[PDB]
């Protein structure tokens, strides 16, 4: 799921929630994105916005979240965070390593015990958190 084929769904995601509850603009739009995930931010926004153009949401707020990456070995149950550091990189300062998700796998070792076969439980997918609407009418 390259860039568009996400705007595209972020987008529908988007219309359609302010369709069912009969929004009269989409003021802003906050979406979560695994750090796992290989796409170029500002080109999904670039995107978004060109799928916004004449529609309510046109001018809403896009602000993007990196989700944290989370894994489960299914040999020993274990979970783990990259940053865990069960052995620390040499740099202490963990909040300051970004991981390349393309060479990332090397990485990827179960550190509790054995190594390998797990489960991605967060860190991979891509979904919008909150959206900002404004409605008119009533009494
Ligand atoms: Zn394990």
């Amino acid at each position: 799921m390259h860039e568009w084929a996400l705007a595209d769904a972020i987008v529908r995601t988007v219309l359609d929630y302010a369709q069912r509850e009969g929004a009269s603009r989409v003021k802003a739009v906050r979406v979560v994105l695994g750090e796992l995930q290989d796409v170029a931010e500002d080109i999904v926004k670039f995107a978004m916005e060109q799928l916004f153009a004449g529609t309510i949401a046109e001018g809403a707020e896009i602000e993007f979240v990196e989700e944290e990456a989370v894994f489960k070995c299914r040999n020993c149950n274990y979970e783990w965070k990259l940053k865990e550091v069960k052995d620390k990189f040499d740099e202490r300062i963990k909040e300051d390593i970004h991981f390349i998700p393309e060479v990332v796998h090397a990485f990827l070792a179960c550190p509790k015990c054995g190594s390998h076969d797990f489960e991605v439980v967060k860190g991979r997918g891509v979904y919008v958190a909150g959206i900002k609407i404004e409605k008119e009418g009533g009494s």
